[PDB]
Order: structure tokens, then sequence, then C-alpha cells
């Protein structure tokens, strides 16, 4: 049983991709083995994506795990709602209700609205770019007039590398317009220590202000340059390093040689990466379930080209969405289920606050139990009381 | 794609035609690289992608200078998911500038069967803040509705 | 030093370091010369 399936890596997405290969070999299998053909590409160029598509599609496959852009997003769902091709990505969850999509991320925007009530914040601002969807901007701005909040919304993505250090100081003179002392960082990765190291040069990390890492990789990037300033630094994790499951995973795939794997010689994971390796066991999992049901899929005939007018959907597709949908496997991501649109559903997301020692967990955010803490700590205001 | 690569194998020279805010990424993508001229009355482009000719002048310019101009400080803006979220995300900016409070509510996703109710559930909430300033920013038809 | 310094806070409005010794200009500058703090010390070569 040789399975052809597409593979969409966007340029030098290179743990994603080394993560993508030890996958292959935990869930290898003697009944069947994922035959992977890989397009390394530029996502952002819809032209690009297109032709990679027509490319894997008329090779004839049966699936296709990929990561898309704003700018692609909406080149992606549009071929794959017409030639019912299956999408598996650990990309931004998609602008609405988008069919043979698996979105291997969870919705963001469930949580972070439900964390700013519990510092119980009124008055912040909003730091954003476009790259992961305008969703979760228009998220909190349909909630600041529910209960009336005062959200200042500066978009930052669009600054060019070439004159950025004019850009950040003019930011943070807007900010100190009504004493910002309140800050959202919803952003790549990247941007994020773009921004944090100009605040940390504009002395905007000491005791008194407060930041929220509206991403779900936390313990990602950098946090220890602004380890000492003694801001508030809130944020979101998903890949549970006290997981046993996970905590295998890391003895192993710290382990590996640097130059086979590339950048996967820590002892830590990016969760784009950590969705990537997830992703390969729902796949997995799919086309299992797919011969234990005595199903057959196997393709009549060639696709032929992409652009065949009129264009024809190959029947069985509709069967590995579904297939694909019922999955339920437990992974790095902790719990892993889908609905009817392909949204991760009845997910863990963990709250973790930095403090000086390191970053800390107070707490879970639950799809369906909202904002909930964890016991671990003593209580506050048990002083010295005087009788 | 199909409509685009159709007129395109047919070797025309020029293309005049229109886009939404998720198919203007595909024909721009197309033109920036097969060198294919496009023209267009739709809403003007998210930045410099070549080989576009906008007929639509750049609208925002003028939008943000009559608030300027009014004095405002305190609006209400509805806004339409069409023409992209340009005209919006430009007075959100300007909003710490000039020193504004903007209310933003999306209403480009009402439903036809409860769109009379919908309508009145908005308004009958902005007596709340009693904001009697509205911009509005929409398709023609969705004005008058 | 300095680097140390940074990274606590201590080099914002409210701060004020004298570099003691010939070379101000000789050593780096441009991690702290945004952050509002006044920062003193001694030229020796005049490159004007
Ligand atoms: C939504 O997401 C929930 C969180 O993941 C998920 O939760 C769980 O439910 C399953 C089964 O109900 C739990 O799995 C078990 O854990 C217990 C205790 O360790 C095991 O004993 C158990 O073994 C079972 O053993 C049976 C023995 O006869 C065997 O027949 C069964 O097949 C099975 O192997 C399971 O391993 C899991 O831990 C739960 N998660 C939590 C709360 O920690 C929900 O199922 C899901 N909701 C739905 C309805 O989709």
């Amino acid at each position: 049983n040789s399975i052809q399936i597409g593979g969409l890596f966007p340029r030098g997405a290179d743990q994603e991709y080394s993560a993508f290969r030890v996958g292959m070999v935990q869930f290898s299998t003697s009944e069947f083995r994922l035959t992977p053909h890989i397009d390394n590409l530029e996502v952002a160029n819809s032209f690009a994506v297109t032709n990679a598509f027509c490319s894997q599609f008329s090779r004839g496959v049966y699936a296709i795990f990929g990561f898309y852009d704003k700018k692609s997003v909406n080149t992606i769902t549009s071929f794959c709602g017409t030639l019912h091709v299956s999408f598996i990505t650990p990309s931004f969850p998609t602008d609405g209700t988008h069919p043979f999509v698996i979105q291997m991320r969870p919705d963001l925007k469930g949580a972070l609205l439900s964390l700013i009530e519990y510092y119980q914040w009124d008055k912040f601002a909003y730091l954003y770019d476009s790259d992961r969807g305008l969703s979760t901007l228009q998220a909190v701005l349909d909630s600041a007039a529910e209960k009336k909040w005062q959200v200042t919304a500066i978009n930052v993505g669009n600054i060019n590398n070439d004159k950025k250090d004019e850009t950040y100081r003019s930011l943070f003179q807007d900010l100190e317009l009504k004493k910002e002392r309140r800050v959202i960082l919803d952003c790549e990765r990247d941007k994020v220590n773009d921004i944090v190291d100009q605040v940390i040069t504009i002395g905007k990390h000491v005791k008194g202000y407060h930041y929220i890492i509206a991403n779900l990789g936390f313990t990602d990037g950098d946090l220890l340059k602004i380890q000492f300033g003694g801001a508030e630094v809130s944020g979101f994790q998903i890949v549970d390093y006290d997981d046993s499951l996970v905590s295998k995973f890391i003895e192993r795939w710290s382990t590996l040689e640097e130059k086979e794997y590339p950048g996967a010689h820590t002892a830590t994971i990016k969760y784009t990466s950590a969705l990537t390796y997830d992703a390969v066991q729902v796949m997995t999992e799919a086309f299992r379930n797919l011969r234990k049901q005595r199903i057959e899929i196997s393709r009549r005939g060639n696709a032929g080209d992409c652009l065949a007018n009129p264009a024809v959907p190959w029947g069985q597709g509709v069967e590995i969405e579904r297939a694909l949908k019922q999955v339920q496997v437990e992974g790095l991501s902790g719990n892993i289920k889908f609905d009817q649109n392909g949204k991760r559903i009845n997910y863990t997301i963990n709250i973790m606050e930095l403090k000086t020692n390191g970053p800390r967990k107070i707490g879970y955010w639950s799809e369906v139990d909202k904002m909930v803490l964890t016991e671990d700590d003593t209580s506050g205001l048990e002083q010295k009381t005087v009788v």
C-alpha cells in the first residue's frame, strides 16, 4: 500500500519539516506507508501555490498537508472547495467555515478574550499584523463594545526593514498619549522579538507595564531578555512539556543529529512544528480507518489538469474529508478533535505568565469551561493579622 | 483563476474586470508574474502591486479629513467586509493621533431572514453610549438597508 | 555592566551614569542610547 500525499512547506520552515519526518517514522506502519511528494514554495505567492497544486493534483494525490498565508489562503480554500482535495494545516484557522480543511491550530480567539476579563483589564492597546488573519482583531473589537472597554488598535505589520527606528519611537509616542501600560502582542514570533527588543531599549518593561503575548507559542521565542525587567508578561502555551507523552518525544527529539533534522536539537519545540508532528498522526489514523471500514478510495484514473473545464470532483473525496474529521488521537497539542468544519475542538490551552525563576503555568483555558485556574499557590492576603 | 487563464490562453493584451477581497490576491499574483496588464474599478489594492490600473481614487484621506473637519472625537463606524478593511484600519490607526474614540461594528454578516431585527438590535444598543455620530462605509445597496 | 543594567531596567529616565575613562565613544553606547536616561563620559580623541 503506497499512498501519495502532497506537501506544501514555505521557505525554510526547517523545524516543521524536520518534525514532519520524525512523525513519518513514529507512525510508520507495515499495513501501508505514506509516500510524500514535497513542494518547497514561497507561501505568499498565490501563483506559486496554484502551480504547485496543479503539480500535486495531476500527479494524483490523496491528501495535502501545507501552510498558507492571509494572501494565499483564498487560493487554497478556493481550490479545495472545487477539486475536493483534503488540506491539513498548522496555520491560522480559516476566516469562516471552509470545507476540506483540517486546521491543526486551535482557535485562539476564545482564549485571549477570556484572559482579559481575568486580569480585569478595561483599557489596553492592541498590536497585530494581518498575517494570521484580521479575525482575532475583530474579536476584541466586537467584545470591546459589549462591556465597554477602550482599545487602541494599531497595525504593526506594514513597516519595512530599512527605516524602522523612527517608526517605533513614533509608535510609543502615541502610546504615552493615554498612559498606555497594558499592551497585547498578537503577532508572528519574529515580530514579537523585534517589538520586544525595541521595547527593551525604550525601557517600557519595568513594574507597571503588562504584556499579553497572543500566540500559542509562548516559551517558543526568547523571554530571558524580559525576565528581569519587572513588567508582567502573559502568553499562551499548547505544547505541554510536562505531559509524559511529549516528554518521551523530548527525550528522543532533543538527541537527533542536528545535520539530519535541522534546528531540532533543542529540548523544546515550536507549536507550528508540534502541530506538523501531530498532523502526521491524524493523517495516519485516518488512512487506517478507511481500510478498517473496508471502503475503497483508489483513484480510478488520472485527475488530469486541475483547470479542467468543467471540473470533475472525484467521488471518494467527500469520504476522505469525513474520515479525517472524525479521527480522535492524542498528541503533542494535547487532545485533537474536529467538527464539521475542521476547527479544533475540546482542546486545552495553557496560560503562562513570566516570572523571575522562569515561565510558569497558573492555569488553562477550556473551550467549554472558559478560564479555570490551577491550585498550586499560597494565599497572598495571608500576612500577619494582629489580635 | 479559470476565467483568467481562459483569457490569458486567448492571448488578450489587457484585461478589464473586478474582484473581491478574496479573489484580488489571485488576480494580482498572476499579473505580477505573467506580466498581464489589468484595469479595474473595484477598490484599490492593499499595497504596491505591479501591472494594475485602479480607476477608483484613494478614498481614505478624504474621509479622514472630513472627520478632522467636523471636529469629531467620538463617533461610530459601521463597516462591511466587501472593499477590504482598508478604510477602517486607517481611521483606527489615526484614533490615537488626533484623539478619537472609535466604536467599530461589523454589519457585513447579517442574515436576510432577521435583517430588520439585527438592524434594530444594533441602534437600540447605540443609544447606550448615545453616540449620535455614525460613518457607514458600505456597498450602496447595504446603505439603503 | 551596561548589558546587565539594560536587562534589569536601570537605564530609563530616573538614572544617571558617569563613564570614567578617556574613551566614551570608544565603547558601545547604542544599547542605551534611546533609553531616556542620561549618560556622561569623557572623550580624548576629538574626531572633529
Ligand atoms: C473530548 O476531549 C476529552 C479530553 O481529551 C476526551 O476525554 C476522555 O475520555 C476518554 C475515554 O472516555 C479517556 O480515556 C481514558 O482514561 C482512563 C483512565 O486512565 C482509561 O482507563 C481509559 O481506558 C479505556 O479502557 C477501557 C477498558 O475496557 C477500554 O475499553 C477503552 O477503549 C479505553 O481504552 C481511557 O484511556 C480520556 O482520558 C479522557 N480525557 C480526559 C478527560 O482526561 C473526550 O473523550 C472528548 N469528548 C468526546 C465525547 O468526544
